[PDB]
């Protein structure tokens, strides 16, 4: 009959209902934020929360995306806002990174010259950007050269594959050897 | 006799009861949201939060699923909406990935040609989609080729197994060798 | 003498008491939810939160389980619902997974035939379900075959052990060899 | 002079004081909960929150335990109730696990027979419980047998040590060899 | 018709809406905080949340950064405030670290002298700062020296590459050898 | 002019200020709790939060401690009461652990006898407590024996060092050999 | 027109704004707390939350530090108090730790005598503090000795480097050898 216990228990029930809606309400707020700022739109290859693919559509509660191999992934908007966004289509030009390990005894300037010839021969490589072919690091078993090449995002993978194959062919022709993991022993007969 | 301490303690009890219901209320809210949006329904092979299988049924509090090995798992809906969900039946066609390591001295174009012949021989491979047979990377002990092949989700595993067996047979016939991890030594008698 | 500071401090004390009860109230709510939905009952092998065993009984505050080796573990219900739950007795039939590594030179179809003969010989194997014996993958030092066998949950371990022993004996008899990790070396005296 | 700002600021101070007491109040609530259900008492070997030892006494704020090496550890009761806690004194009988690696060429049934003789020789081994001596797994360099033996909790360690020593002596006497990590090499003179 | 249930339910709805806005409001507060303290501004190379790049622009809700390879990353301001932020352009001069591993029998003072000559030869090295060339550590297979060189941020990478190439050339000329992973063996042929 | 918006906004500001003080108030509450239970007092060797050393003094907000190497660490009391604390000085006697790896062919009982003689010779070892010298584990390359020795906390490290040196000397004198990592090869000329 | 819905929605907006300011207000409270206790001050080398350097200045919202190599780091104060803080400059004298691995056959007391002579010869070593030169442990491939040396914080690194170089030179002169990773083989011709 008291008017205080009833209002207290209804307030407790209301806060419980709010805490229940918590997940869905947070996700829908995240989704409406995403749509009204549109950092990324449907149909462009991107990466969200560590998983990459083309987003088919974005919904109020979550988003639907398809990776390269055909996985259909539904990601709740809360994680998109919590996580990072890695957009690919925003920049038409990107950069490929080749790491080539060669033997210690192999000539240095010869490798740089042949790599420069290879990259200059390729036409899909953006010549305006830097053509980086430098001795990167002195590895445990082989010295590693680094190659940074800028090219359009559309033909990035094809450029990578063609450059790698040409590198293999030219290295085989020129006698430069890709070394297996080296190691040396010391015999001690007992 | 005071009417303020009693209402205060009843309010504290009510908020405590709400915080008690927290887990069950959140889980049931997530479950009803999933039911009323239905990213996936019962009877399709999917993966939730890292565990995969066929969902037998979905309940208000959690969901029941069977792993490929007959394992029965109940997953709370709160973690489902908090986690990532991926579906297999949504996309009828998926893509298999083969990674084949071959010795450095092995011929390059011959391997590509024989792999293309193998994939063309198979009929369950979708001809409309791409057939990527390219050099992928120069590994420490062997050069790795990548093969990306699209096929229907129903027969994906069978296509994978048959392609792998045919690859093994053809490589053995053609003399191409799968190399063991190479090592280099340098004798130093003391 | 003020009637506002006193009600404020009593309200603060009440919310503090609620936040104190937080753990016990959440755990008891979780336990009552479990008992009134009974996803699992007492006396059947299960796995909660990564630790597995047979539950002796379930209480309002936590649950009591006995591990295979005899560990007595009491698990709070809150983390039981927070984490996943695995059940064994729900599905009377499960699937065993054998992975067998063999040398590259070993015959392929002979191994498949002998494995099929072995699994056919065993009677506890459920013949209605699939009996997969396929080349699974090309390992670094040995090709690994996969065997999937469906059998009743009661005799799963015994079937596994008997199949493994028979595999060992038949492989020894037939000349098939389990290869040790294979390396290859290149001598170059200095 | 306003009566609303003062009550508002005192309420804010009260909730701040409650959030201050948060840790101590939660810990004492957990402690009293553990006291009045007493899943474990003082003086028996247990493992709480990943650290094992004999609990000396339990307090309202935390618990005091002594590790086997003499470390004195004080654990807050909140972490006690949060994580999994296990007891060893609850079950008078536990199970020891032996993993014995032997060479591929070693006789199978001979090892099983000698292990059965060893376990039958020991009297502290519970005869009623199972005596599992089966080929467990085919390891990379050796085949591993599993031995599961039930015995009283008090003499578990002594049984383990005596069984291990007898296993070593019997294996040395019978000619069974514990293999070192086996390696295979292939010479390539260049 | 009651005036208490309606206000209670509207208060619950309002707190639910606030908990929905939670993420957006926190992120916008973080962004405005960043704007009005400007720890970093657009167009300078920075590294936040573990990802590095040039800040193309800063928005109220998030920040847009271009990675060195051309990647576009959108980072919510909540991560910037919560995580650590690192700046490059704030300090015009930085320090390059070189770790060089040599043979155990190689001369010590000769290496230090040649390294000092190398660093003195370079002009972009800031001579006012220290030029640390000391025996750092006695590694498992080689002794490692550390070189610390201070130079302007603009030419840091070029200085690093040129110094490394000159180190390689001078070491080859002087006969100092970079040792492969050493490991000796003992023969106990049965 | 409204008297409701003003009280609402002042209440919001008050709860914001409470959330501001949250960390400092929690830390000071934890500190005063630790002071008034004093689980550890100033000037004793302890370990908390993964860092060990002697606490110089404890403050209301945090604590000041010095590591064995002279490091000065200030640790917030909140994380102290959140984590686990262990005290070296509480127990005057602790237990030292020795793990000794010996060859497979080495005599078993001889090693146990010589270790028992060594520990008997030492006087700082508490003879009342157990002195365990038993075979412990069958390693991949060497069998590991276990030694548990109880001694006063003051001379624990000195006892450890002296016992280790005596073990080394006695093993060298008696012909027992500490084996290098063993490994087996199988030549296969091609 | 109702006076209850308006106050409810304004209260919800106020709590939303409070939760928005939450991060910045918590950080500023942490910063002012640090200032008014000044556990560390500008210009002294310290380590906060895992990143080390000299703090240039401390602000209300965060702090600015420059690492050894010149990176500019902005650390929020909330993370500062959340994590540990260690001060190098508070204690004028610290302790360097050398670990020296030597062969099993090398003399024990000779190495200790050499190390004692080396540390005694050095003058920057604090003679009042202990000079620990003891056999630390029996490594897998080499026995490791530990050397603990106390010296002023200013010349700690120089003392370390000079001691290491002198150790190398003296060990080379005395014939003591730093062993490469040992390993043993067993020939098994097939
Ligand atoms: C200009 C830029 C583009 C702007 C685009 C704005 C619109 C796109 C972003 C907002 C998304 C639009 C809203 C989509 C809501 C779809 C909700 C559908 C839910 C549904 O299907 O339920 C119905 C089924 O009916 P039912 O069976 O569940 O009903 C049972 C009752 N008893
Ligand atoms: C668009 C179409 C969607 C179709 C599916 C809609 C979603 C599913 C339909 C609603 C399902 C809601 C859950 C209904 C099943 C609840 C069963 C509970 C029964 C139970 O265990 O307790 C009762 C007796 O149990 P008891 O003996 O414990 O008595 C209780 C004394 N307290
Ligand atoms: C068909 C389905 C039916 C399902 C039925 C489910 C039944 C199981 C779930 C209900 C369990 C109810 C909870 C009972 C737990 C036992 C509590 C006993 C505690 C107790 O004995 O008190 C002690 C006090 O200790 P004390 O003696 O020191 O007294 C000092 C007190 N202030
Ligand atoms: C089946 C029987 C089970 C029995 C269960 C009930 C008993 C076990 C649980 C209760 C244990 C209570 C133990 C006492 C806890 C509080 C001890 C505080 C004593 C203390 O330090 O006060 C003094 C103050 O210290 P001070 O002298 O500095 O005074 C400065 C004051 N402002
Ligand atoms: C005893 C030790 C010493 C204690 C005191 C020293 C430690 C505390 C020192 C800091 C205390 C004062 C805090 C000042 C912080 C800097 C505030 C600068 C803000 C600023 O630059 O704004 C300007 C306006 O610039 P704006 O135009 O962009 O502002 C557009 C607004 N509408
Ligand atoms: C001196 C310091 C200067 C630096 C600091 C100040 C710099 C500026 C700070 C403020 C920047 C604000 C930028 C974010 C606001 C952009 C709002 C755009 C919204 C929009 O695009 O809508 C359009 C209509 O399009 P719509 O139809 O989608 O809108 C659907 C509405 N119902
Ligand atoms: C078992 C026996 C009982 C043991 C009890 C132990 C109790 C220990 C005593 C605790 C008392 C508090 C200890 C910390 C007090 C530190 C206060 C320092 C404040 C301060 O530095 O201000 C002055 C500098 O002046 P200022 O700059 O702060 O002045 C304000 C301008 N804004």
């Amino acid at each position: 009959v008291q008017t205080a216990s009833v209002i207290a228990v209804l307030g407790a029930a209301g806060l419980a209902v709010g805490l229940a809606l918590q997940g869905s309400l947070s996700n829908l707020a995240a989704g409406v934020l995403l749509v009204m700022f549109r950092p990324f739109r449907a149909g462009e290859y991107v990466d969200l929360g560590g998983v990459a693919g083309t987003v088919l559509s974005v919904q109020i509660f979550s988003t639907t995306m398809r990776t390269a191999d055909g996985k259909i992934i539904v990601i709740p908007n809360g994680k998109i806002i919590a996580g990072n966004i890695i957009n690919f289509s925003r920049e038409p030009v990107r950069r490929n990174e080749f790491i080539i390990g060669v033997a210690y005894d192999s000539d240095i300037d010869q490798v740089k010259q042949i790599l420069t010839n290879i990259i200059q021969s390729e036409d899909r490589i953006l010549k305006d950007r830097e053509m980086t072919v430098r001795l990167n690091e002195l590895g445990a078993s082989s010295i590693n050269f680094v190659v940074r090449v800028w090219s359009n995002s559309g033909d990035l993978q094809n450029v990578y594959w063609d450059v790698l194959e040409r590198i293999k062919r030219e290295f085989d022709a020129a006698g430069i050897s890709f070394p297996y993991p080296q190691m040396d022993v010391n015999f001690k007969r007992v």
